[PDB]
């Protein structure tokens, strides 16, 4: 059985949750309190969350969790080159996310607008171009078939759209793509409920 | 054929160089000097390096490159769980590298000492303990069988020794582990010659 342990925010665990929910995989979504964290901190290999318990097995590190799940549930591509392609795209999503979190925790007042104007369009052009190399950008990252990295890019697009409602206005492939991921039947309800419960994107309440 | 493009520093490409040298895999080590970089930036999927061409296939992202090499050259463990363990460990190593490089680039004068004292020992103790879970940490991360992550951890330990020569003194498993990686027939003439030429660890010359 699965138990995902993280803080009660989207942050680094959300794409993991998205994968499981969409694919109908039962898991315990274990959102801890700020207050209980200090006493569990030492239970985890690097003293951080997220953690996925697969049976007795402790799996920390969000990337290792995603790639493990990809392999257990056939969301890792159809061959060596596709697996490599999705990992490369996944890593570029995470690189954008590191720039995003930096501005959010460290410089929201002073760097939000330069982020939106000078950094984000440059970084979205890279995803737009890469997405267009499969099925002309009209289906998933690999074209015909969905893979773990589709849930990772969706979350990243979605939180950037919260930050800037017009971020995808000039990237038609990414825009239509976000919209196809959002209306997946396995997700439509979860994202509605998440939306109305006002689940924070980040630990400091800014987004 | 393989061709590895990166700046003429260790930095993010070094673990990939070590994997290939050690294993006897022929590659072109394309060290591009900084002056020529704006001439080629737009040629790569994310406008960054390192890049590995495997035949005609462009592979950016150091992590995607590593795991690609792992699957292709039987350096990714013997089963699912093992693959997940080394991925977990590798991601631990990159997290310390992110702490390391922020200090190097942004705060070498002011934070080098406190990092050596307060941060670095806590982070290494995490590696010491995880290494112990397999074969009492007496061999490689997975036991008797070497894998891609050994090369990543080796590099991260080695550079940290250049920064503080005493950083492994209180970590018996990691100390011995570093020496065991350094003495591999495959990497030692390489490490001798690398040490001869005083190849910079980082792009800003600090180490
Ligand atoms: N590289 C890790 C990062 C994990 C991480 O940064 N976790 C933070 C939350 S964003 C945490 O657990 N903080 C609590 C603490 O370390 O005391 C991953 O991708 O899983
Ligand atoms: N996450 C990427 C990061 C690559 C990266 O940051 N590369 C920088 C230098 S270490 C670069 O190639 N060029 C800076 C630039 O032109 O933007 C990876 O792991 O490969």
């Amino acid at each position: 059985s699965y138990k995902l342990t993280y803080f009660p925010i989207r942050g680094l665990a959300e794409p993991i949750r998205l994968v499981l929910v969409d694919q109908g995989i039962k898991f315990t979504d274990d959102r801890i309190n700020a207050s209980d964290w200090p006493s569990m901190k030492s239970h985890f290999h690097f003293g951080q969350l997220p953690c996925l318990y697969d049976g007795d097995h402790q799996i920390v590190q969000s990337g290792a969790i995603l790639r493990h799940l990809a392999r257990k549930h056939n969301l890792n591509g159809g061959n060596e080159l596709e697996t490599t392609h999705i990992d490369m795209f996944c890593e570029g999503v995470r690189d954008l996310h590191t720039k995003y979190t930096k501005m959010i925790y460290q410089a929201y007042d002073t760097e939000k607008d330069s982020y939106i104007k000078d950094i984000l369009p440059v970084e979205l052009a890279k995803f737009e171009k890469l997405l267009a190399t499969r099925d002309d950008g009209k289906n998933f990252i690999l074209g015909e078939k969905i893979s773990y990295v589709d849930f990772v890019l969706f979350e990243e697009l979605d939180i950037h759209q919260i930050l800037d409602p017009h971020c995808l206005d000039k990237f038609p492939l990414l825009k239509a793509y976000h919209q196809r991921m959002e209306d997946r039947p396995g997700l439509k309800e979860y994202c509605k409920q998440r939306n109305r419960a006002k689940i924070p994107v980040n630990g400091n309440g800014k987004q």
